[PDB]
């Protein structure tokens, strides 16, 4: 293996192991990416699924705590977000209202933005049938699922607690990836709040060279 | 209107409101069912998107805590657990690694469950035209979340720490609707120990009456 903390495993298709990888770079964490072969259905490999019973990506190991294992991407984020951003420099603190809030917006990504981009992805592109609407049906709620981002950011400058948080960045890899899906997308005359605040993230290096990592490795 | 400790909003139909009611129930918290009608769009009125921009059933107000607001069935699930389950009787400690165990199993249900149970229920009672292999891929993947928690429940007889946590828990009203919607289907033959694990919650009285109180709202 290698020196890192973190053994981080990804399919380099997917937004949520990079996720996962902004906030580790965010928080000067040592981690090593792990790619799956999820082509040759290496996430339902037994190995993998020693790791992750679901056998989805991504998974986490943290050597620097015992080789504890953990999946589900927010909750990784979650972990190590609680656990080493003392000085709270991208999360909220554990125990205090906001952090409660934090974790709504974080699910709000998972079972909100995730569950629902990645259906409009499957019936554009992998559904065995052509179902217009289907994909319509998701078009639909990936918009609305901006105009709820929108609802907010024009009002504050983050989700949570006047900082960019874990909450915020949840959402970056999804947004990013999900244009290409929308019918002549323009996102900053669309969503113009939101769009400010995914640029605003994305620029970051801590968010630019993953993403950057991400890009070739696609190519 | 009331004087019970806390306001929450949901549908009937909907497994996510349930899920919180079972957990004030298990806690021994007083609180009071504001039904939000969802077949009126009643969700997308003024005053409730005041509470969540989202748009969406549950939502929570605790009294006890200056009127405070907060949606996302499992992250609404997490504050009280957290904030008041002082003697772990269905929690982990909040700073163990047990707790983003806990964690994880919740995204899980947040994720991996209530999206693609929720789609299966909605390609066949709700979605404009019919189509089988919609209907055919939701079942498929219901039925590939059971598989998950049966690799798990038949080694383990809790997700985790020993003990009936929020994260058993928060699996109980998806598992019980969800049944109606997947042909020829035999719990116990084709998932034992999540069969036994679910049965044995929805025992509960704490768990047993709002489920309850959800039948009948529902008649
Ligand atoms: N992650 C969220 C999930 C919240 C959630 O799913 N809320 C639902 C509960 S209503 S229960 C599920 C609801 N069903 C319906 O809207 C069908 C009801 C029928 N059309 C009628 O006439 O009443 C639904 O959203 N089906 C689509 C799907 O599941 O993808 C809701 O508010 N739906 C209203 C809306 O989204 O506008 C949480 O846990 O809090």
């Amino acid at each position: 293996s290698h020196d890192k903390q973190f053994s981080l495993f990804l399919h380099k298709a997917s937004a949520h192991g990079w996720k996962v990888a902004f906030v580790l770079e965010e928080l000067s964490l040592s981690y090593e990416i792990v790619l799956v072969d999820v082509a040759k259905n290496e996430q339902k490999s037994p190995e993998f699924m020693k790791l992750n019973p679901n056998g989805r990506t991504p998974a986490l190991i943290d050597h620097g705590n015992s080789d504890f294992v953990i999946w589900e991407s927010n909750a990784m984020v979650q972990y190590v977000a609680d656990k080493y951003d003392t000085e709270r420099k991208i999360s909220m603190a554990p125990g205090t209202d906001d952090f409660y809030i934090q974790l709504q917006w974080q699910y709000f990504q998972g079972t909100g933005q995730g569950p629902y981009f990645g259906q409009l992805v499957w019936f554009t592109l992998y559904h065995e049938e052509k179902i217009p609407s289907a994909v319509t049906r998701y078009k639909e709620e990936a918009l609305r699922v901006f105009s709820v981002l929108e609802r907010v950011l024009s009002n504050q400058e983050w989700l949570v607690g006047g900082k960019m948080t874990i909450a915020d960045i949840s959402f970056v890899s999804w947004n990013d990836m999900i244009v290409h899906f929308l019918d002549n997308f323009d996102f900053e005359k669309e969503f113009p709040a939101t769009a400010a605040w995914h640029y605003k993230m994305l620029k970051r290096p801590t968010i630019k060279r993953p993403w950057d990592e991400r890009r070739k490795l696609m190519s």
